[PDB]
């Protein structure tokens, strides 16, 4: 298994057409998970899947400015599981990062950052086991 948290490097930031796959599986008694797409210290795109927030199960996504959270973009749908493999793809789109997971669409994320190019580390945290974090062009 990889390391968490792990970072991916991402060589000259993201563009349109670029598909990043994370694969791992969920620990049994998981808290959370994260991917950080970040801009230096800047986190243009935060995916972060709760398992217990008020005993509830919530997919948060958010942006970090200049060491500042914005406004939070919260998905009910939920399709992790604890103990479950799973398979993450994010999309990089002109518009939004289109986030699958298991080969099911889950949300879209409105780019906050502009500076795609400048996205340049993939970090992946949380209650986990990595098995791969790859990207591709489509
Ligand atoms: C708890 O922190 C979280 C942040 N966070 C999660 C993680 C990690 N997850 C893993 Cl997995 C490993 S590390 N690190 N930082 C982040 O999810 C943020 C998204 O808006 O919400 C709060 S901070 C926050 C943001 C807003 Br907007 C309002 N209040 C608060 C607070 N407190
Ligand atoms: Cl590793
Ligand atoms: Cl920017
Ligand atoms: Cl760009
Ligand atoms: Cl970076
Ligand atoms: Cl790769
Ligand atoms: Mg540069």
């Amino acid at each position: 298994m990889l390391i968490v948290p792990y970072n991916l490097p991402l060589p000259g930031g993201v563009v349109p057409r670029m598909l990043i796959t994370i694969l791992g599986t969920v620990k049994p008694n998981a808290n959370r998970i994260a991917l950080d797409f970040q801009r230096g210290n800047d986190v243009a795109f935060h995916f972060n899947p709760r398992f217990n927030e008020n005993n509830r199960r919530v997919i948060v996504c958010n942006t970090k400015l200049d060491n500042n959270w914005g406004r939070e973009e919260r998905q009910s749908v939920f399709p992790f599981e604890s103990g479950k493999p799973f398979k993450i793809q994010v999309l990089v789109e002109p518009d939004h990062f289109k986030v699958a997971v298991n080969d099911a669409h889950l949300l879209q994320y409105n780019h906050r950052v502009k500076k795609l190019n400048e996205i340049s580390k993939l970090g992946i945290s949380g209650d986990i086991d990595l098995t791969s974090a790859s990207y591709t062009m489509i």
